[PDB]
């Protein structure tokens, strides 16, 4: 120390390459969002399982062609029928009901006119059919959508809405995923109150536990707040020692610009006895950024030393820990979503890549959306909450500034 | 009956229209990701409450210029000095840190160059100030990021990590936001089990309730799983009035299309004295979305009569429930997001606008992200979850069917 500059690209890489896939655990369905198959799923029954009418109508034999028509019974969903239909008889049926025996196609009701129905009209008995059926019209054979033994769900899948559903369909209710990280945070500066407080000469109020707590619970990661600590050695370390015992993934906040600080990194080393991987990177906000891995016992501790700055810590908490956590919970592809954007404004460029918060916008039919940078001055835009993180390219000899109306690439931290 | 057919455009307009905002309650700044403020929030401190150091270094008095200095001691971040630097005479300092008495500049550490320290070197004691410090440099006035007074949260703010921070930082703990839709959930339809069942003869699983549950929860609202229906009358009416008694929001599915159903639509009308707004819309899937009020109490409770196909129902909920809830909640202008992507098939137009389910991604360096509809054939697309509803026009004399890589309009339904 002071630790190299770790380039941008380089620390990314490293934190993805070093942070663990969690082990696995089984759940009921109802949980599963967000989550990651770690089995295949497979079909144990046919959907559907018994020949079912696509349409409102009657169960008709084919062969029997257009005519006038004896309607014997009435297949209603949730009920196996029992009648068979023979030469010049049909049965009415119901979308999902149960193709009878005997009836080989379903004409929908369009296709017929009614004859003749009982005296108080609650029943049809006689019914014209209108048009040639072919065989097998209107009727989902059964397993046309879901064969028994049918592999539904790979390993691997990162479960939506839509998966949970399945689940539901084919009966599969316990399912083995990958755990999700708990994730402790915790603040360092004896410039530091709880939010709860009043002020007291030169102190200010912790702003960061919150943001990162709340950007950690945005993605459903269960969270420990571990408080304000001191900044001194046997306080760190305790703390520390208190995240590594209760959860997967220490966030700090603080203590480690050069100056009164640096007790953070020295613990990390000295005391904790943790490999730290990077401690400055080339970027702005952020420079003092640090990521560390402690292995206990056959288990990998994740640790990142965020700085105190609070945009600085916000930045890099969508830019290193969102990733690192993603991977942790089994998604194969941690990486976060980059799209393009158009500037909203003029913006000077650094010899560092540089980050900043913004708000992305669709315009009537353009196709591009526009970044626009928060607290840079409308009223409507001014109070959106941020959806983007613009990243700019370090400045070079010849590009010296981005003007407004030029692509760019924003990640993508709010849903949009 | 059958009822009118209502445009997708006219639906849309009428269920927001029809929605009720819901009241207010005062929640811990904590629980706020994703409420809307229902009041203003102001600073009642300045922020920094004291003229803080932006830097590491040496607080000096500018007319003294460069030169030779004695080091007085140490402002540390979180303690109010009590010495007052004199000509000829500096402060060390943080970044963090109150600037003394008799200081009026920051001079960063970089711009110095230590002469003495102490036998044991934990204390320095002289400095050489090898630049011409400008008055004010490298320090954050009192007020100069917040001031007191200042109103720094709007009423109507939908609030996010960024927003939980700063009322963190002004110390408003407890707010008045609008309340969150609670949202019943049930199936109708004499063919469902339960997910935990074994398949009986001419039964099949209830997907739709778990679909949609999984959905509502995904955007934060509390819902109410109120199980499977029979398809008849008596116990339709039951199931409604405990959805109403115990939530804001009832979405049915099943009961919906012409046939042994419009139990339900019948019940809406006549025994539970509901306003059905539209009850066929021209869309696909969709068709019989049904959408009703009830007034009681000067309370609005809304009804959504969803179709009872699983793929129906899913869509149905993102295009009209889920801006519904978001209206509920506060949000002021609770349209989806809608985004322009390239088709990845040749696809057909038909009468009706249709609606499908697909995958979004970016490709490389290309600015449009790239659409690829479910369910029809790579391993790797085919296991993601779907993040986005395909819009497509509906067939005109001229347009009868899209080409692979045309511009498309694709509502956002999940995190990217």
């Amino acid at each position: 120390s002071p630790f190299p500059l770790t380039s941008m690209d380089k620390a990314f890489i490293t934190v993805l390459e070093m942070t663990p896939v969690l082990g696995t655990e089984i759940i009921n369905y109802r949980d599963g969002m967000g989550r990651v198959l770690a089995q295949d799923v497979y079909a144990k029954d046919n959907l559907p399982p018994f020949p079912a009418s696509v349409k409102d109508g009657y169960a008709v034999r084919a062969a029997d062609g257009p005519g006038d028509r004896f309607i014997i019974g009435e297949s209603q969903a949730g009920e196996q029928p029992t009648q068979t239909v023979m030469p010049g008889q049909v049965m009415r049926v119901t979308t999902g009901a149960p193709i009878p025996c005997g009836a080989d196609a379903v004409v929908q009701v369009e296709d017929t006119e009614l004859i003749r129905e009982s005296d108080d009209g609650t029943e049809e008995l006689e019914v014209r059919i209108l048009v040639q059926a072919r065989p097998g019209q209107d009727i989902r054979p059964i397993g046309h959508d879901i064969k028994r033994g049918e592999c539904v769900l790979a390993k691997g899948t990162h479960m939506g809405p839509s998966e949970i559903g399945l689940l539901a369909t084919v009966g599969v209710t316990e399912v083995e995923v990958n755990k999700f990280p708990v994730v402790a945070v915790m603040s360092t500066g004896n410039e530091l109150l709880n939010p709860e407080d009043d002020l007291l000469p030169g102190k200010i109020r912790d702003s960061n536990r919150s943001t990162l707590l709340a950007t950690i619970q945005e993605h459903g990661y269960p969270t420990i707040n571990l408080g304000i600590v001191g900044d001194n050695p046997d306080d760190l370390l305790n703390a520390l020692n208190e995240g590594i015992s209760r959860a997967d993934v220490i966030i700090t906040s603080g203590g480690v610009s050069m100056g009164e600080k640096d007790y953070l990194k020295q613990v990390l080393d000295i005391d904790l006895h943790a490999q730290i991987h990077f401690g400055r990177v080339f970027m702005k906000p952020g420079l003092p950024t640090t990521f560390a891995t402690l292995d206990i016992d056959g288990v990998r501790k994740i640790i990142f030393a965020l700085p105190g700055n609070p945009v600085s810590a916000v930045v890099t908490c969508n830019l290193f820990v969102v990733p690192a956590l993603r991977k942790m919970q089994g998604i194969l592809d941690p990486r976060p979503t980059i799209i393009k954007a158009r500037l909203s404004c003029d913006v000077k460029l650094d010899p560092r890549p540089e980050y900043h918060r913004c708000i992305l916008t669709w315009h009537h039919q353009e196709p591009l959306p526009w970044a626009q940078s928060t607290g840079n001055q409308s009223r409507l835009m001014s109070m959106r909450s941020a959806n983007g993180l613009l990243m700019l390219p370090p400045k070079t000899e010849q590009y010296v500034e981005l003007h407004k109306g030029e692509v760019v690439d924003v990640m993508v931290i709010g849903r949009l």
